[PDB]
């Protein structure tokens, strides 16, 4: 009997974490933006052979799929994701990547993906011999991880980051996604062991790193580009990510990139980005309590902009705009910026007019929380159009060309 091998897989939420994912909604996830980018169009001028450092979800996954779908790009990729095995769904990112690769294969584009710490030497030497044995060199270089902790590669310390402001503790509001209230809490100021911690592993090093130990591999091309996602927002979350343990995170970035730049300057005129993204849901953005207020509040001022936008979206149009195109949006310190329509004054001002006015009783009235909640979902295949819920699957789908680190 395969039903011994097989489930009916349902969103089971454990501490702001959904910790089950599924197959079929993740594959038809990845087809959606898929179909967005070929809807779109193609990309004239991008990169032909691409690495995707954080590949699986996020920015980083729809990274590869402009890459791959919309500039017809070759694409390695490198991740950290649990496959499924019997009773026990793997990880949305592992779907996520499976599907890519069955996409791929479809166009017949490349698709090879490296499963292991990408902070890792061992991780970094799997994907030059990746590159040396099927591309030669690559043309881009996406650096796209998110994570709270860093092993260091030479001394093996594990560095923890901190979500903290610096100087003054802060009062910071926000949306209790389990309870459903709306919630102040109290942070403490980082300390310096905690700020230090944040830039190791939030910070530039490991995308230097990754440019260092690539370069002198010689897979890097002619031309090549390497850019780096973040985050800088407004006001309400400006006590974290201007001038907080990641703010400080991000000025290294600011910082570590005049290397890297430098770095691939020498290397035939190459060059290295700050890419600065709007707020999404993420699979870490309901444990952030601020984050779920912040969308859900975004996501409704947005909409009736007609602004409303998720990764691809983004993504698309930083590659489209930006990183192949001739209207970039570089600001004073030399950012490629996609953020433009989550800062646009009235936006802003909005939201943080909004922000507070939202009680218990009016969250539904005020926000679109509906819409937060929908796309949580969407991110692990839950809700997804087409889908059938009710339809057992084997959670152990398997991946070609998948390189487990
Ligand atoms: N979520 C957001 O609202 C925004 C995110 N960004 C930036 O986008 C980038 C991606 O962030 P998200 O899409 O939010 O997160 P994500 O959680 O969707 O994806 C993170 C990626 O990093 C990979 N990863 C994590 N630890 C790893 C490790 N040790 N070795 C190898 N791979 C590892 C994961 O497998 C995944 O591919 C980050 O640089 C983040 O700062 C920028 C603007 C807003």
């Amino acid at each position: 009997g395969s039903h011994m091998l097989e489930m009916i897989i349902k969103p089971r939420v454990r501490g702001f974490i959904c910790v089950t994912a599924h197959p079929t909604g993740c594959e038809a996830n990845v087809k959606k933006q898929i179909d967005y980018v070929t809807t779109e169009g193609p990309i004239a001028n991008g990169p032909k052979r691409v690495l995707v450092i954080g590949a699986s979800t996020g920015y980083g996954l729809a990274a590869r799929i402009t890459a791959a779908f919309g500039c017809g790009a070759d694409t390695l990729g490198v991740f950290f994701e649990r496959p499924g095995e019997e009773g026990k769904p793997g990880t949305s990112g592992w779907y996520n990547s499976a599907a890519f690769h069955k996409f791929a294969a479809q166009k017949g584009l490349y698709a090879k993906s490296i499963n292991g710490d990408a902070f890792s030497d061992e991780i970094k030497q799997l994907t030059i011999d990746a590159i040396k044995q099927d591309l030669g060199q690559v043309d881009q270089v996406i650096y796209s991880l998110a994570s709270p902790r860093r092993t260091h590669p030479k001394t093996g310390e594990v560095f923890n980051s901190a979500l903290k402001p610096i100087g003054n503790a802060v009062n910071l509001r926000g949306l209790d996604t389990d309870k459903e209230v709306i919630k102040e809490s109290v942070l403490q100021p980082a300390t310096q062991s905690e700020i230090d911690s944040t830039v190791a592993v939030m910070g530039g090093e490991d995308w230097q790193m990754w440019i260092d130990a690539l370069l002198d591999a010689g897979v890097l091309a002619e031309g090549a580009q390497t850019t780096a996602f973040t985050y800088l927002g407004e006001k309400i979350t400006h006590d974290i990510y201007w001038n907080g343990s990641i703010g400080a995170a991000k000025k290294d970035l600011d910082q570590k990139v005049l290397a890297i730049r430098e770095s691939l300057a020498a290397h035939g005129g190459g060059d290295a980005r700050v890419s600065v993204l709007k707020a999404v849901v993420c699979q870490a953005s309901s444990a952030i309590p601020m984050m779920p207020l912040y969308l859900s509040l975004l996501f409704k001022v947005m909409k009736e902009k007609g602004t409303h936008e998720g990764c691809i979206e983004q993504v698309y149009s930083l590659y489209k705009d930006s990183l192949c195109g001739d209207s970039p949006h570089m600001d004073q310190e030399g950012r490629l910026r996609a953020d433009y329509k989550e800062l646009d004054p009235e936006v802003q001002n909005q939201v943080q007019q909004l922000w507070d006015q939202v009680t218990n009783d009016n969250i539904y009235q005020l926000t679109d929380f509906v819409g937060y909640k929908s796309e949580f979902l969407n991110l692990f295949g839950f809700g997804i159009d087409g889908v059938d819920y009710d339809a057992d699957v084997n959670p152990d789908v398997k991946i070609p060309n998948l390189i487990q680190g």
